Formats: structure tokens, sequence, C-alpha cells
């Protein structure tokens, strides 16, 4: 055997039971901008790969667990 992980990277966010959540929404909360839209984070992350999505709205209709991905931040959500 020869596959150890290193410090793991377990990026999980949450949702609970709401309608779905803006980009800056689930980035910021998740930790992926300070500000939000300061990096444009927001809109890049919409640009970059959403799981089921290949946009770049200002507002996502996302729920349940789906992944998004902005150049090199991956995670995924629950709800």
């Amino acid at each position: 055997g020869s596959m150890i992980h290193r410090m793991s990277n377990m990026a999980t966010f949450s949702l609970g039971k709401h309608p779905h959540v803006e980009l800056c929404d689930l980035l910021k909360l998740e930790g992926w901008s300070e500000s939000g839209a300061q990096a444009k984070i927001a809109i890049a992350e919409g640009q970059v790969k959403v799981d089921g999505a290949v946009e770049t709205r200002k507002r996502c209709k996302i729920v349940a667990g789906q992944t998004v991905s902005f150049a090199g931040h991956s995670v995924q959500v629950v709800a």
C-alpha cells in the first residue's frame, strides 16, 4: 500500500432546507471569498464550473448534495 493523504481536505458546505443559494453565499460562507466579490470569486466561480451548470450568473438555483468549482477551489454542498 502506498497512497496516504495529507491534512485531508474535506470541504463540505451545508444548506439545510432552503430554496437555494447564490454563488456568493455558498463561497463566502465556505470561506472562498473574504468579501464575496473582491477577487471576483463570485462571477468567476460561475463561469468556472458547477455541478450541473457551466454558466456565470449572479445568483444560482442549486440545492442538496451539489458541488461548486472555481479555478482551484473545489467544494461540495449538502441539503
